[PDB]
């Protein structure tokens, strides 16, 4: 569930998801996709295709089980679909986090006509 992914991204990067990423680059948005503007933008792009794998559980509201093994996210729980979901989320939080030094305030609230054709998943 977004709230989970939201907690995840927080303890990971130390930032508020929606605010700093919710509208970032060309992919991060809600119903947006196109050639990624950078490391972070790509992250979102990939986090999208990943979610496109769970055809038996909604990543929006379905809450999966996970923990934090000393500063590290660790899914492992019941069901399988919840897992893919939980695993995608962790790959996003670690992505967005690996490129903090690349976050660009100019993408924070990126227009749209400023984008291009989205890459194929």
């Amino acid at each position: 569930s977004m709230y989970q992914l939201w907690k995840m991204i927080l303890q990971e990067t130390g930032k508020n998801a929606v605010p700093s990423y919710g509208l970032y680059g060309c992919n991060c948005g809600v119903g947006s996709r196109g050639k990624p503007k950078d490391a972070t933008d790509r992250c979102c792009f990939v986090h999208k295709c990943c979610y496109k794998k769970l055809t038996d559980c909604s990543p929006k509201t379905d809450s999966y089980s996970y923990s934090w093994k000393d500063k590290t996210i660790v899914c492992g729980d019941n069901n399988p679909c919840l897992q893919e979901m939980c695993e995608c989320d962790k790959a996003v939080a670690i992505c967005l986090r690996e490129n903090l030094d690349t976050y660009n305030k100019n993408y924070k609230i990126y227009p749209k006509p400023l984008c291009k054709k989205a890459d194929a998943c």
